[PDB]
């Protein structure tokens, strides 16, 4: 179990992940979204640790932790990061690395290196943004080794080359509490829009799942428990093939609690696209929108506890994830559910954009929030 300081921080991390998700969903250029609330919260904790004056105090205000001591924030977020390598198969289904890249003309303070490694497992590296090809190669190779090739590239270009670059590289593969059969896969079309379909591999299974069909708001919700029921993946998909904007307006902490209170364990035939979804977000521009305004500006940032370099600021916060949808999970007794209990199931066919969350069962805290709009696959056109 988590301490009361970790529990209060976990609650704010979820509210923070909803705000970032909403801010990113408004951006027309954004297709898939993958955010890990606790990794986002740890990025703010690193700004608090390396900052001073309103630069550090704004980071604590975004985490609603102004009434907590600095040591309570760093130990509380550190506890939540280590509790993630416990609910999942640590270093098999969940890999995380955090690295701060400063220019070659910058030396990180020993005190900051010590404490950022202690609380956030943060790594530090000097980078030369002059040779742009070798700077991108260093970031990408570090992310590729962190995820063992699952995320081979974080970014193709670094826009702001005069500040600190925080990079978070992740690989997450939900391990189902009841596995899909490895041969229960086939080729299907996924409708990105009503006029654009891509070819995907879909995986299929029937089982007893918590489910709700909202006839008023026109969507289905299903809860898929992960290994040992320590967490679960919730999918919210509209009835029609449509942009997720309408359903994203309903996506609040209050409405999610109402929807989850209406879910009943029913027989459901679930079909999901199978594959790795690779998403990179530069969160720097959306962090200013939430209250972290000083850290992200060259002429306002005070990251002097991080380094004494003139005008050092947070240039980028890369949040890069390889999320793998696969059949693997725990085995189960087929004789227990058997016949009658599964003959006429509800059909949850994820062939069009949907929103998803990974929620800790014991604490109710969010591990992940995102949406699948464009799977990795072939655009269908007449030959």
């Amino acid at each position: 179990a988590l301490s009361p300081k970790a529990a209060t921080l976990a609650e704010r991390s979820a509210g923070l992940a909803f705000s970032l998700y909403q801010a990113m969903a408004k951006d027309q250029a954004v297709e898939n979204i993958l955010l890990s609330p606790v990794v986002v919260a740890s990025s703010l904790g690193l700004v608090s640790l390396g900052g001073k004056a309103t630069t550090a105090s704004q980071a604590k205000a975004v985490l609603s932790a102004e009434q907590l001591r600095d040591e309570e924030v760093h130990a509380g977020l550190g506890e939540l990061l280590r509790s993630l390598s416990n609910s999942t198969a640590r270093n098999v289904t969940w890999k995380l690395g955090s690295r701060l890249y400063g220019p070659s003309s910058v030396s990180f303070a020993e005190d900051f290196v010590r404490s950022s490694k202690q609380h956030y497992n943060c790594e530090h590296s000097k980078i030369n943004f002059r040779d742009k090809r070798s700077a991108l190669q260093s970031i990408n190779e570090w992310a590729a080794q962190t995820t063992d090739g699952k995320l081979p590239e974080v970014t193709k270009d670094v826009e702001r080359t005069d500040g600190a670059l925080l990079v978070n590289a992740m690989f997450f593969k939900p391990h189902w509490d009841e596995k899909f059969h490895h041969k229960m896969v086939d080729n299907r079309g996924f409708m990105v829009t009503r006029s654009y379909t891509v070819g995907v591999t879909m995986m299929h299974r029937t089982g007893l799942y918590n489910y709700y069909d909202d006839e008023k708001e026109k969507l289905q919700i299903v809860e898929m428990p992960l290994a040992h029921k320590l967490s679960s993946l919730i999918i919210l998909m509209p009835h029609h093939v449509e942009p997720l904007e309408r359903l994203e307006k309903l996506l609040t902490k209050e409405q999610l609690k109402i929807w989850m209170g209406k879910m009943q364990k029913k027989a459901v035939a679930i079909s999901l696209p199978k594959g790795v979804v690779e998403v990179t977000h530069d969160l720097q521009k959306h962090l200013a929108g939430l209250g972290l305004t000083e850290a992200i500006d060259k002429n306002k940032a005070d990251l002097s506890r991080m380094s004494g370099k003139k005008d050092l600021y947070l240039a980028s916060v890369f949040h890069a994830t390889a999320f793998e949808w696969d059949t693997e999970g725990n085995p189960f007794d087929q004789d227990i559910y058997g016949r009658e209990e599964l003959r006429s199931p509800k059909l949850f066919y994820a062939d069009h954009p949907f929103i998803f969350l990974v929620r800790d069962t014991q604490s109710g805290s969010l591990l992940f929030i995102g949406r699948l709009v464009r799977p990795k696959g072939d655009k269908m056109r007449d030959e």
